[PDB]
């Protein structure tokens, strides 16, 4: 195929959907200009440069609606808490506190959500409300609603509508009413059609009051992935600056298949910025020693993956407390807790020796002839695809336990 490093570099990224894509295309050709001219200290710098922004990317969610919204589970759920584990948002906690209380993602403590008080338990009218709010330092503004649509709810999207700003509607507990309807309404119901209408009755309400129209998201807190939920999350992502989508993708609650596989992918160009600037090889991968060096990077890298994708120890024990068992079964279940046990099969350098046979036999060298990434970085692949198996095996049984 093509034999030539920079051109091979770069044209891996095109194996991605363009919103998909970790890395801006302008900062794709700064190191290819540098990889072109062969300066090995500026590429190295570039790629870390690159790392360092995406990694430094901070990002704070606010989230504001009346007391029995939904506003508790639903940033508990993008956190991966339980409603009632030790760090977890209570209700009207925060509404007597008349005060926004943070909480950082566990896992991504870059990612902040703001639990706003309901204006309706605050002294502050809209305008102010929002200058007490610190509206213009959240990412997203959003607005929650559960059934009836509060009256205060609608003065604060007037005033942000007024304003010339963006916010979004997260509409809670669709539930309800799918089953109202179903209840009272024998053969004239249907979920499908009673969505719609619910759907336009927000857009209406807002138009109604002269708002803009913001992207509306119907759901349920009590079956999330079932709704708007997945579409909530395509489009929080698509309107983040590129360099900010890393940290909040992986930080995303595991809900579908697509979420996790979508982590996948942001990953595996991850690695493959830290393989370029490790620096390539001209030694086949499979005939390398691991140093301790490496076993490190590595233990390090699979705990970060398996938490990422919610099959680390803390994940697992949880849901083996759902599920009645323990955690052994639920290890039993997937793969990568088991890596680094040492057992009567094998040692740790044993394993992850063949782990590299395994992945070049079916995936070959990614690179020109006689072009390696070192041993370390083909093994996180590897790692990676092992997780993101696993986190998708524990999903099916999640909901294969209804
Ligand atoms: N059926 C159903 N219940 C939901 C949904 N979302 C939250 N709930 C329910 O509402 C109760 C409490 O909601 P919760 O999120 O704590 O309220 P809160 O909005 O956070 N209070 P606060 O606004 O003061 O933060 C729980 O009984 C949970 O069953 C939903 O989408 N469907
Ligand atoms: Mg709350």
């Amino acid at each position: 195929e093509n034999n030539d490093l920079p051109s091979s570099f770069t044209g891996y990224f095109k194996k991605f959907n363009t919103g998909r894509k970790i890395i801006s295309q302008e900062i794709l050709n700064l190191i290819e200009l540098r990889m072109r001219k062969g300066n090995i200290q500026l590429t190295n710098s570039a790629i870390s440069d690159a790392l360092k922004e995406i990694d430094s990317s901070v990002l704070n969610v606010a989230v504001t609606g009346e007391t029995g919204s939904g506003k508790s589970s639903f940033i508990n759920t993008l956190r991966g808490i339980g409603n009632e584990e030790e760090g977890a948002a209570k209700t009207g906690v925060v509404e007597v506190t008349m005060e926004r209380h943070p909480y950082k993602h566990p896992n991504i403590p870059n990612v902040v959500f703001w639990d706003l008080p309901g204006i309706g338990s605050t002294n502050f009218p809209p305008d102010t409300y929002l200058e007490k709010m610190k509206f213009y330092e959240y990412d997203f503004f959003i607005i929650i609603s559960a059934t009836r649509f509060k009256k205060n709810d609608i003065d604060i999207a007037k005033a942000i509508s007024a304003m010339k700003k963006e916010f979004y509607f997260v509409r809670t507990k669709v539930d309800s009413d799918i089953t109202n309807e179903a209840d009272g309404e024998p053969q004239t119901f249907d979920k499908e059609k009673v969505l719609q209408d619910i759907r336009l009755n927000c857009v209406n309400t807002f138009r109604e009051n002269g708002i803009a129209e913001p992207p509306i998201f119907l759901l349920s807190n009590k079956n999330v992935c079932h709704y708007d939920f997945p579409v909530l999350m395509d489009k929080l992502i698509s309107d983040l600056p590129i360099y900010k989508r890393h940290n909040f993708m992986v930080s995303l609650p595991n809900i579908t298949d697509s979420v996790i596989e979508k982590k996948r992918q942001f990953l595996k160009q991850r690695i493959w910025l830290e393989g370029f600037a490790a620096d390539l090889v001209n030694i086949i991968p499979s005939l390398t020693f691991l140093l301790d060096s490496d076993l490190e990077t590595l233990k390090k890298s699979m705990k970060f993956y398996r938490t990422v994708f919610g099959v680390d120890e803390t994940s697992l024990q949880r849901l083996a407390r759902d599920w009645e068992i323990e955690v052994d079964q639920v290890e039993a279940m997937i793969k990568s807790p088991a890596v680094f046990k040492p057992t009567d099969e094998e040692t740790i350098q044993e394993r992850l020796s063949r782990y590299i046979q395994e992945f070049c036999l079916a995936n070959g060298y990614l690179l020109p002839k006689n072009s390696f990434l070192k041993e370390i970085f083909y093994l996180k692949y590897y790692f990676l695809d092992m997780v993101t198996e696993d986190a998708k095996t524990l999903l099916k049984e999640i909901c294969l336990r209804n």
